[PDB]
């Protein structure tokens, strides 16, 4: 049997790509005579999963989509402090206004605009960095979370440069409130060649799901970024990154997204998929037109959304049984604050140790235990109340993927205050990822 | 034993009640007036539990914490088409600029402000409501979700329609430009009376989660509000809710959220909890001081943002197993585009049926496949590769759902499809649903 994603993503490409309104970015001649025939989409799942479709395979630069990558390895080279200094977190579009750096924050704006993007770039690798450091580091990033090295269209690099006043201009004022130290010719030049990066929609995919997963690569499992620094990314595209879009994007799309003006769309959803997708042609504000189309179907048809409440929850919890004096407590999955606070709820259930009368409504739906959950999604925690003396109580984690340290507190504190109700406690913890 | 959320709640009570920073609202006596020395908080979970310190029991006015509610019944009431023609979806502060409205939509900026919460009462029930039928609409949505039937204070009320030009002034811009039809006098009285619905911290944190599981009452698990309209007011909470607080809300705390000048707080985190909070005096922007200090705790403390990727994902496969010609396949949880996308994977696993040169630590990864799915999520959905890794075809594949809480219309599209195709494949596919939730 053939995936069906696969599939879905074949009929959306033919189906939108009936039609090529728009035209191509006319600012340099390399983009404005490229072939416009062009359309292709990949998703990149946690499930180390790639499912394409069209044109997935072809190189572009990548443009602004680049944006949330030198970002990301801004915060890592840097930390929050030093970058924050020089980039603030106001959402904005890309008409600049000198007093955002006379007065208000006195910094650009965001690191989705152009001069943010700048004082991105010259805060690379670090404070006396060479500019070949900084663009390789650029480089660097955005090939280590889309798994291969990747090259720069030196030949794009060279026409965008030929037509760079305006970049120039913002590289200047920036210099002159001090957030950039360097040449505005030097930081350009980098932001240029930044941009000029090739990429194919598979590799955009791939560079999302990296955000999309909290840093984590989906195909090898191995952790690229700090999850406080890919929430704080994914937290900008979602502000500023289609600020100029029709409508509000997060309201109607809900995926956090950015566009490149040669064609590819960057899109990451927390928790669930990386996206790129690749059409040349441009509507009026900027966006791939196609492009920008083909987030707003994936969010209608397969009910994407930021806003979506698809969490582990009550599942955290795989099962609770009683064999006489001992009760064994099976977690699993991804634990986080809500997987935590269920595994508490169901060691609080097993009474080892608002006001009935106000709510009747909410004492009969607690009366059915079994379905008020399963309407709830509270996985088997109900369970616990079940198999309620209790002597021993097993704890399970072999079937846990990973926790996180507020999971690890709570939980360690849920087996504390079992003890302390005289229960005895072990914890079968083969990968031991509890301490 | 005791859950430890609650006293690490009533610490963080005890700790930021150590100080008590700004002042009450002073536009109008009852609240200007009104004891300081109070503090308390409240988290509803999806679970269906409420885990409260402080004084999360003392009622207050809701004030703008009520626009999102007001504005998910307009929804309910009107539809989008009708709502959206009226309000619009522009992020914006309470400041109010007559462009907004000369733009071609006629229309202020979003159901947060002032502006466009009075063009949202107008629209309540119906095009020919009357003024009661509206505030009766306002009051009975809050009381739903808060699961009581809630009461107006009416002290509050007339002190503050005594003084309300600023908000008669917005409502008379809107009639000018047609956003409302009915006197600005009316309109006003309508939101003021809103306004002063009386809720406790406990309250609002189960209305909250009526929206941050999208829709579900955590108490009854009825569903409450259409997803998608949920999902539409936690959108407008995040990106004007908390628009004039230092910083900037969605990433510093990612929780979306709502003040009040009576004090109270509400937050709404998609999947995790609905957050009530309440602390009279108020910080120099108007929003209560210890009650927006407490909300950046919780995302600290307990490391809560909308943007971490707290996903059912891989673990919406229980485990995949195999005897001889069949395979169990036995799924779980609250099933979406996530798991669904999983348990395809897990099918298509079963080989019923990017370059590996070019990736040689992808190859490698891919190997120790326990492993990977370990680190990255995929909970048991590896043992379908397992299950189809020498000797004999596979010929059935149970599909049991009786752990599945529930599934939405696409994963429901998705594994309907996947079972088609399983079955092209020769395979007999028999599906052990007892709450039969996979049909429609």
């Amino acid at each position: 049997m053939r995936h069906p994603i696969p599939d879905y993503l074949a009929s959306l490409v033919t189906e939108l790509g009936a039609v090529n309104p728009g035209e191509t970015a006319q600012y340099i001649p390399v983009l404005a005579e490229a072939d416009p025939d062009r359309f292709g989409i990949a998703l990149a799942t946690p499930t180390g999963r790639l499912h394409c479709a069209g044109d997935a395979d072809v190189e572009f630069t990548i443009q602004s989509a680049s944006k949330p990558f030198t970002y990301a390895a801004a915060l890592v080279d840097r930390g929050f402090a030093a970058v924050d200094r020089q980039v603030g977190l106001n959402p904005s579009g890309e008409a600049f206004n000198e007093l955002s750096l006379e007065a208000e924050s006195h910094r650009p704006d965001n690191a989705m605009i152009n001069a943010g993007a700048l004082a991105v770039h010259q805060l690379l690798v670090g404070p006396e960095a060479s500019r070949k450091e900084r663009l390789d580091r650029a480089v660097e990033i955005m090939s280590l979370l889309a798994g291969r090295r990747l090259s720069v269209d030196w030949e794009t690099y060279e026409s965008e440069m030929a037509v760079s006043d305006r970049n120039l201009s913002l590289a200047h004022m920036l210099r002159s409130y001090g957030v950039l130290q360097d040449s505005a010719e030097e930081i350009v030049a980098g932001y240029v060649a930044q941009c000029a990066v090739l990429v194919t929609v598979k590799d955009l995919a791939v560079m999302g799901a990296c955000l999309a997963t909290g840093g984590i690569h989906p195909m090898t499992g191995e952790r690229m970024l700090p999850s406080i620094v890919a929430r704080r990314v994914v937290s900008v595209m979602t502000s500023s990154g289609m600020y100029d879009a029709a409508g509000q994007w997060l309201a109607d799309v809900g995926i956090p997204a950015k566009s490149g003006v040669a064609g590819g769309v960057l899109g990451a959803l927390p928790g669930r998929v990386g996206i790129g997708v690749f059409s040349p042609r441009l509507d009026e504000v900027g966006n791939s037109a196609r492009g920008v189309l083909a987030c707003r179907r994936l969010s209608e048809d397969f009910r994407l959304h930021l806003m979506d409440g698809d969490s582990l929850g009550g599942t955290a919890v795989r099962f609770v049984e009683r064999e006489g004096d001992r009760v064994f407590l099976h977690l699993q999955g991804v634990i986080r604050f809500g997987g935590a606070e269920a595994v508490l709820d169901a060691l609080t259930d097993l009474r080892t140790g608002w006001d009935a009368a106000v709510y009747p409504r909410w004492q009969e739906a607690a009366a059915d235990r079994a379905a008020l959950s399963a309407a709830t999604g509270g996985g088997a925690v109900h369970e616990a109340a079940a198999a309620a003396p209790i002597r021993t109580v097993v704890l399970n984690l072999a079937r846990v993927d990973r926790i996180d340290d507020v999971g690890r507190r709570l939980i360690a504190e849920g087996v504390r205050r079992l003890q302390a109700d005289g229960v005895r406690v072990e914890v079968e913890d083969p990968e031991r990822i509890l301490p």
